């Protein structure tokens, strides 16, 4: 019965980067908001991509030269593109099965136009349920 | 030169639970401490597992070729925590540990190799003495821009 | 222009199993004969299974989980890999190798027309291969 | 009880490299001792890489997700690099997964079975090379409890 949109984190709360954010400014707000990823947007706030935690921790002959002396630099080389998404619509136990099957952190959640709405993480999910069985 | 002891969280700050803990009380600690996983001990403190929110996801409230040895095993566990009562129907047992004087770089690959969110950290009784998360590797990477 | 044949490990140097083969002999004979993984072969030599050091490495609601203990874990038949991926002796030694690369396996066992076991290709046959070919 | 020393072979009977032996010499070497793969360490004995038989299927004259910009481009040329290696260098993976010889044997048996890897490199506290625990170490200690 119940939404994606009932329970995501709404976008007022999101810790949103953009694609030219610097490598080492996606790390700092990751580490100082205490969160485990960031959503990627441009200036219109479709959504672009997710950076992980696991992405930045990643991070950390003449082809592999010339590879490093240009990325490493923008979050825009080290996020995963086309991210796997949900609506707002979209089914409470369905979006948790998506999690469940891709173990994926986080379904960021789009309107019909691929904009930023919200984002549904595992925890969202968990304290769903409680609010719920409360 | 840096070790897993250097930035887990320790002993005292963490929150524990056992296979006999309840799933709507293992649940309620997670959401109330806002923590994605918990290790699972016994009475003597001894690590037998780890529960992750993950692990919840299977709930029935929540959602919803190989050996015959392996399928009957998968479904088994399935129905485990699809239905599990207690922590012990979804925790995963044995889970890989690293020690508190694992090199953290160690510990850091083998982060990225497992995708897991947590290592436990044991000492050599495989007592429960801390838990390195990823972001406390990651946190530890900042920390090292000195 | 060289096939799986000209390079596999052939029939008469392997050790088999029988589904109803005992676990712990299949993990004997494993040791005793330093292989990583023996193929399972019914009273006819048609290759019915793989079972690895990996299926027995691993192997080592309470009522159903002890009932799946005492019924399975037995015999190979029951931890074997049904229905391996097989190669033939026709095969490109390069398809083989790649099939290799993609999925990471150890072995592909080569069977005839009839689906009988008559070889097996592993990593090293393919590693050795090319040291003869080169020389 | 049993750790991982006291099943792994140690190292006076390893076969090691370095990242700067030819591929051809490698090879000759997985080969003639017949293993399945290679410490690589530097001259100071330290564990710099392993590489493996699954290592040289990729090289040319053997075998011929939608990810981040860096990830691919890193994967792709990693796949030139074992395609056409001359050095160990070019074909082997860094940084392994280790263990020390006081990890208990269960412990490695688990991340053997975690990570599908064929060996675990063993290592001191200071990152020298003194072990390989393979699979097949494992399920021999399997096996030795006969008792
Ligand atoms: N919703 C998503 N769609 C596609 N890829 C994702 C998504 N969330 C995370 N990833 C990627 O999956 C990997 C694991 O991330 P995480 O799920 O945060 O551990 C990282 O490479 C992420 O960039
Ligand atoms: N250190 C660990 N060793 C083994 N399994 C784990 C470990 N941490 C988490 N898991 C399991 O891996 C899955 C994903 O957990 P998480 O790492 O929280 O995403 C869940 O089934 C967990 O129970
Ligand atoms: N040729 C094959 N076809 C299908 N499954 C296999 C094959 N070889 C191994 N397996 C299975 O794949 C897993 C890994 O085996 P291995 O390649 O021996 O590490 C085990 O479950 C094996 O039983
Ligand atoms: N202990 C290890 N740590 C990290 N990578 C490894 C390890 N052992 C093998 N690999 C790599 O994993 C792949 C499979 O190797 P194998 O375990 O020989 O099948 C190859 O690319 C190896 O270089």
């Amino acid at each position: 019965g119940y939404t994606v949109g009932d329970f995501m984190t709404p976008r007022q709360n999101l810790h949103v980067v953009k694609p030219s954010t610097s490598v080492d400014d996606a790390l700092e707000l990751l580490v100082e908001k205490k969160v485990t990823g960031l959503p990627v947007i441009d200036d219109n706030w479709t959504l672009v991509g997710v950076v992980s935690d696991y992405d930045l921790l990643a991070l950390d002959n003449e082809l592999q030269k010339l590879i490093s002396k240009t990325y490493g630099k923008v979050v825009g080389d080290l996020m995963t593109p086309s991210p796997l998404v949900v609506r707002d619509s979209t089914n409470l136990e369905d979006a948790a099965r998506l999690l469940l099957e891709t173990k994926f952190r986080r379904l960021p959640v789009v309107d019909a136009d691929g904009k930023l709405i919200g984002i549904l993480t595992r925890g969202n999910v968990v304290r769903a349920a409680l609010q719920i069985k409360r």
